[PDB]
This record gives C-alpha cells, sequence and structure tokens, in this order.
C-alpha cells in the first residue's frame, strides 16, 4: 500500500517514486498564462445541470475532504464546453494552503489563490468511474479559485459538519447540499488537458478552470485548517497544504471560452 502525502518525506516530488506518470506529457495542475491561452470560437456552450443533485456524505480520506454524489444516475451532470457526452457529478473536495497567499493547484499568471474547489464527474460513454480513469476523456474536473474575502452562504454548512470529520477515515451523513451554491456569477473558463492532481495522477482529465474566483471568508478557511491529516488517537498533523505545484506544460495549449 502506498504512503503519499504532502509532506517534506512523503510530499509531491516524492511521487515519481511509485507513480512514474509524475513526469508524464499531460500532468496537473499548470500555470494558466492569460496572454498565451488563446479564444477559441470552437467551444460551444457550458452547461452546469446540478438542479437534481443528491449529494449522500462527506468523507475526511486524510488527504482532503470529500462530498459525494449519487452519481447512479444522470443527476447532476456537466456538458458543453470542451466535453463530448454527458459527465455525471461524482464528488467535489478542495485543496488549501497554511496561510491565504497560498493553497490552488492551479495559478493564473504565477498567482496563487488561498484554495480551490474541484467538481469532479465522469463520462457515462464508459460506465463507471473506474473505467472512466483509464480512458484520455474519461474524467472532467472543473476548477474554481477561492479568494479571502465576504463569507459564502453556500459554503457554511460544509463548515459546519467538518469538527464531525475532524481525522482520516472518519464520514458524516451530508444530504440535501445544493453544489450550486459554490459556483461563481460566470461560467468564462479556460480549458486544457491533463490529470488527476494526486496519486495515481492518471492522465484522464479535461480540465475546465473558472476565470472567476469565488469569495470566502477568513473564518471558514479557517476552519478547514483545523482538520487532520492524521487518524484519530495519532500525533496532530494539520491538513493544510494538499496542493501539488504547477507541472510543466509541454505540448499543451490552454484554450479560453472568452475573449
Ligand atoms: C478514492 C478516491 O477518492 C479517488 C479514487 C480513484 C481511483 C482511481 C483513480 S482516482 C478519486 O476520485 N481520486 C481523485 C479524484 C480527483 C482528483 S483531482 N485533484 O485531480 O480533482 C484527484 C484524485
Ligand atoms: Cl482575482
Ligand atoms: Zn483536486
Amino acid at each position: 500500500s502506498h504512503h503519499w502525502g504532502y509532506g517534506k518525506h512523503n510530499g509531491p516530488e516524492h511521487w515519481h517514486k511509485d507513480f512514474p506518470i509524475a513526469k508524464g506529457e499531460r500532468q496537473s495542475p499548470v500555470d494558466i498564462d492569460t496572454h498565451t491561452a488563446k479564444y477559441d470560437p470552437s467551444l460551444k456552450p457550458l452547461s452546469v445541470s446540478y438542479d437534481q443533485a443528491t449529494s449522500l456524505r462527506i468523507l475526511n480520506n486524510g488527504h482532503a475532504f470529500n462530498v459525494e454524489f449519487d452519481d447512479s444516475q444522470d443527476k447532476a451532470v456537466l456538458k458543453g464546453g470542451p466535453l463530448d457526452g454527458t459527465y455525471r457529478l461524482i464528488q467535489f473536495h478542495f485543496h488549501w494552503g497554511s496561510l491565504d497567499g497560498q493553497g490552488s493547484e492551479h495559478t493564473v499568471d504565477k498567482k496563487k489563490y488561498a484554495a480551490e474547489l474541484h467538481l469532479v464527474h465522469w463520462n457515462t460513454k464508459y460506465g463507471d468511474f473506474g473505467k472512466a480513469v483509464q480512458q484520455p476523456d474519461g474524467l472532467a474536473v472543473l476548477g474554481i479559485f477561492l479568494k479571502v474575502g465576504s463569507a459564502k452562504p453556500g459554503l457554511q454548512k460544509v463548515v459546519d459538519v467538518l469538527d464531525s470529520i475532524k481525522t482520516k477515515g472518519k464520514s458524516a451523513d451530508f444530504t440535501n447540499f445544493d453544489p450550486r451554491g459554490l459556483l461563481p456569477e460566470s461560467l468564462d473558463y479556460w480549458t486544457y488537458p491533463g490529470s488527476l492532481t494526486t496519486p495515481p495522477l492518471l492522465e484522464c482529465v479535461t480540465w475546465i478552470v473558472l476565470k472567476e474566483p469565488i469569495s470566502v471568508s477568513s473564518e471558514q478557511v479557517l476552519k478547514f485548517r483545523k482538520l487532520n491529516f492524521n487518524g484519530e488517537g495519532e500525533p496532530e498533523e494539520l491538513m493544510v497544504d494538499n496542493w501539488r505545484p504547477a507541472q510543466p506544460l509541454k505540448n499543451r495549449q490552454i484554450k479560453a471560452s472568452f475573449k
């Protein structure tokens, strides 16, 4: 079994030894250079259809926390933009920092945000998530930057349950959560082909990164930083800086949905 994490001893600089694809041709995240991303008129409109989303549970997995959805039917889907066909929402999670000047995985002209939200979707033509991650177009991850300012009211139900999943392996019931409350006003985005940003680092993701960040309060992100990487009863290791740094772009072009 693997023992990867975000520390000096097991952090992103080490991952390549158990996961050689870490040094691959389409790794994530990347720096988005706004002055070399080109507007693409071929991109179709982005369609976020979360009206029927059914959240079930929230889990501390020792790396982040996942809010899990019922993906047994097309209840919450992402379509359009660069995507062919229908991608089903399975979970969302965040990456965040020890301080407000770091935490995001993607950067914008080398700017790091306080955190980044990932809404993870799988291509329904592959029938299940485990099959989809074996395909170069298997997943679509919608990435949203968080900056510290005004509170995000639609985030507070997540903040308030974190006390109940402090340590690795803890879960709580988390029904009737509406992920539409986490979106910014604008769906303007950048898109590029990439990877999972954690082991197993599979090159199966179409990244869609929204240009407009959402604002959350200092108090909201301080509550993320009280989570633990460790299990119950173990020495406390605060769950902070669970982000992978920007990886080489190599032979890829980032496309913008907007002028
Ligand atoms: C157990 C579990 O949670 C997962 C299992 C998998 C099993 C096989 C491939 S993944 C999973 O979904 N991993 C994941 C999802 C999104 C991102 S990211 N930061 O690129 O959005 C990173 C990791
Ligand atoms: Cl900004
Ligand atoms: Zn992620």
